């Protein structure tokens, strides 16, 4: 499914995100709108490492989630990859909530450094009632 911006928004704090481990929800809204375009389906390949990137969040098949295919990796969320792939975002939202349990928080996420973190962010929530 691809999100319509204030439709995530509300879903998103619905799910508890807003705040989560100090993680405001528009930064949650960036991180989204720069890894998939609000888009559940997303998958992008890393050629160089033979890992995939699964979701609305991108999150990572050598750590988060079990895909079978990728080498040395772990499954720290203990689900299948095919879980972030679904309509429902309660089972990506859980895994985001894991990743940013470890120290490096938000950061996880290189995508996050570069188009969000020091900047304005509210863009992203603006008039979702959130």
């Amino acid at each position: 499914k691809v999100f319509e911006r204030c439709e995530l928004a509300r879903t998103l704090k619905r799910l508890g995100m807003d705040g989560y481990r100090g993680i405001s929800l528009a930064n949650w809204m960036c991180l989204a709108k720069w890894e998939s375009g609000y888009n559940t389906r997303a998958t992008n390949y890393n050629a160089g490492d033979r890992s995939t990137d699964y979701g609305i969040f991108q999150i990572n098949s050598r750590y988060w989630c079990n895909d079978g295919k990728t080498p040395g990796a772990v499954n720290a969320a203990h689900l299948s990859c095919s879980a972030l792939l679904q309509d429902n975002i309660a089972d990506a939202v859980a895994c985001a909530k894991r990743v940013v349990r470890d120290p490096q928080g938000i950061r996880a996420w290189v995508a996050w450094r570069n188009r969000c973190q020091n900047r304005d962010v509210r863009q992203y929530v603006q008039g979702c009632g959130v």
